[PDB]
């Protein structure tokens, strides 16, 4: 017999270790071992809460964006903020209309607005009104909150935190640029082995994707693309979305997404209810 | 003659000077100093964008916000980083109830979940959680958005940034340690010149702000205090949060706080489009 799926769920909840491949001889000793692993979470939690008490620091995910975005303008890029909260024509210009099931899933503010599922739309706007202002490229690249109604899953957050970085009119190719650029972000992450992959994808027909052990960190994508006439551009880009909480769990072997980011709950991995 | 109140607010949203104190002889020669201020201003608007594709850097507010907190974790706070929403529950337990004038700035999400006004609802439960792991101080901080339903202001925006700091069981005057932090917020974000006031405040019956010619950059409280209760707290503590686009706005001598903050239409001081 093995820990029930249950039981994994509560050892997650509290640990960051492994459960699923533990075998026992009897639903006795497979209780025993799960008040042990139990015991042996809450220990833990304690002396990582305890370590951070003592040596207080910067948050896990601040510091992963420090990392990326400080290896991102050293490539040049301009690092830009931009408002959560975006227009239904923004997000009409994504594809993503009144009537299609995704117009749904979005967080509506009002009529008018609601949070922003992606940092493109802004991304595209931001870039667009820089290059009147210049006749090389336009890197630019943000970090935020980005929001969707999404089911329960270990990698799904409602509020998770993008990386978006925009090449309008790179210097090259704009498929080996965008390759280029996903290197220097997942060696900055601490994440050197990984994989592309190219999956569909209704807003962008297919995307170019970054997976580790089959789960998705990042969706890409290169210019000229079917997108551009609703966004005014008229020239090669390469762009990428990465998700950081996902990259922070797959790089600290956090058990679940949730504990790494924004929480109540978790602190650095660590639980502290 | 002086500048229409109008006037001021079109400069403003092109430029970075100081218009409000111009004088002038005559309504025309007012006019013709409204245009070549406004060219001043264009032409200074493009060499700060061309300056940033030439010297590319992080976020302005980005950096201020690295200051700040580098500056509070070798105090001894830790970071945390908490939702976006909240729950109903937790606004009722600050007292931001149908009755404060606060609540009807608050942005639903559903019946139950609102995008935070403020971080203290988050802060108080994740300080009170560690206090169960520690005989010393819990001190924590977060940098992160809150949103509010605001009227046109050039020191107001729907989305702004928040610092709230939090030391429950300060190790002193929960007052007089207050006053030592903000003086490590205040000098880490380059404003060493400050005023301390009282102010009401529905929330907090009573605040301690922090001022700048006047204007409030930031709203502070200590404990013991009789939102306790609803948070389980049962200690004195210091806490204060900073609006950091207004630090960063009289920082840079930005003529609103759009400019230096979550934008489209600005970057960094500069307007990027008409
Ligand atoms: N709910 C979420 N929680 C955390 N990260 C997310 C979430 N949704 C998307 N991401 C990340 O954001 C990146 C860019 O967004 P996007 O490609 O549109 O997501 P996605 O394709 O819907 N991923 P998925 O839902 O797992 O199939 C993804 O590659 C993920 O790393
Ligand atoms: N709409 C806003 N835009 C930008 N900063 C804000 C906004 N509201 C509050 N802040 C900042 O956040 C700090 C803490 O919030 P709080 O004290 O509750 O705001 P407040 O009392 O309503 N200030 P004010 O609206 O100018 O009278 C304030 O001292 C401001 O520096
Ligand atoms: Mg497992
Ligand atoms: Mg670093
Ligand atoms: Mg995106
Ligand atoms: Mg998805
Ligand atoms: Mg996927
Ligand atoms: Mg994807
Ligand atoms: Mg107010
Ligand atoms: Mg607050
Ligand atoms: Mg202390
Ligand atoms: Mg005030
Ligand atoms: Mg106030």
């Amino acid at each position: 017999v093995k820990y029930t799926d249950a039981q994994i769920q509560r050892l997650r909840e509290y640990g960051n270790g492994t459960y699923e491949q533990k075998v026992f001889e009897d639903l006795a000793s497979r209780d025993a071992a799960f008040s042990k692993e139990m015991s042996v979470a809450s220990t833990d939690n304690e002396k990582k809460i305890k370590g951070m008490i003592a040596n207080p620091s910067r948050h896990g995910l601040t510091q992963l964006m420090n990392d990326i975005a400080d290896a991102l303008v050293a490539e040049g890029f301009i690092e830009v903020r931009t408002p959560i909260f975006i227009s239904k024509d923004a997000l009409a210009r994504m594809t993503i209309t009144e009537d299609k099931p995704l117009f749904k899933q979005v967080f509506w503010i009002d009529e008018k607005r609601a949070l922003r599922p992606m940092l493109a739309p802004n991304i595209f706007s931001v870039g667009r009104d820089l290059r009147d202002h210049t006749d090389g490229p336009v890197k630019i690249f943000e970090m935020g909150s980005c929001f969707r109604k999404e089911s329960h899953s270990g990698m799904h957050l409602e509020e998770f935190t993008m990386l978006n970085l925009f090449d309008m009119g790179p210097r090259g190719d704009a498929t080996e640029v965008l390759k280029n650029y996903i290197s220097v972000v997942m060696k900055a992450a601490g994440l050197p082995d990984y994989d592309l992959v190219q999956e569909e994808s209704d807003v962008f027909k297919e995307t170019i994707d970054v997976e580790i052990n089959g789960q998705e960190v990042c969706s890409a994508a290169v210019g000229p693309h079917y997108l551009d006439a609703a966004h005014d551009v008229h020239e090669p880009w390469s762009g990428a979305g990465f998700g950081l909480e996902r990259l922070l769990t797959i790089r600290e072997k956090y058990s679940t997404v949730k504990k790494g980011g924004a929480s109540i709950s978790y602190l650095n991995g660590a639980k502290i209810n």
